[PDB]
């Protein structure tokens, strides 16, 4: 599924998103823009031979099982495809375990180099929240 930016700062806010760990929605969104582009069934390879999965690009080095990539774990002990599915419950209980581990949101690349010391209530205007 490919989301609309405010349909999916819907989508985040009705799971609980919204100031999660102290992160405002627009936080979430700008991520999900840069990670996924909104895709929901996007994959990329990374160089450490994991892969990341989904609408916010969760690591198979850690997070999911994805059956190809060695000495990794799966803390949110799924498979690493159930995070592609149009309906994002999966990658939000995911994202919730990764952001409360200590790092904040710097675990997400993407956020860190592309939202972080940014105006990302850009990212939540116009929208029906
Ligand atoms: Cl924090
Ligand atoms: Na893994
Ligand atoms: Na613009």
């Amino acid at each position: 599924k490919v989301f609309g930016r405010c349909e999916l700062a819907a989508a985040m806010k009705r799971h609980g998103l919204d100031n999660y760990r102290g992160y405002s929605l627009g936080n979430w969104v700008c991520a999900a823009k840069f990670e996924s582009n909104f895709n929901t069934q996007a994959t990329n390879r990374n160089t450490d031979g994991s892969t990341d999965y989904g609408i916010l690009q969760i690591n198979s080095r850690w997070w999911c099982n994805d059956g190809r990539t060695p000495g990794s774990r799966n803390l949110c002990n799924i498979p690493c495809s159930a995070l592609l599915s149009s309906d994002i419950t999966a990658s939000v209980n995911c994202a919730k375990k990764i952001v409360s581990d200590g790092n904040g949101m710097n675990a997400w690349v993407a956020w860190r180099n592309r939202c972080k010391g940014t105006d990302v209530q850009a990212w939540i205007r116009g929208c029906r929240l």
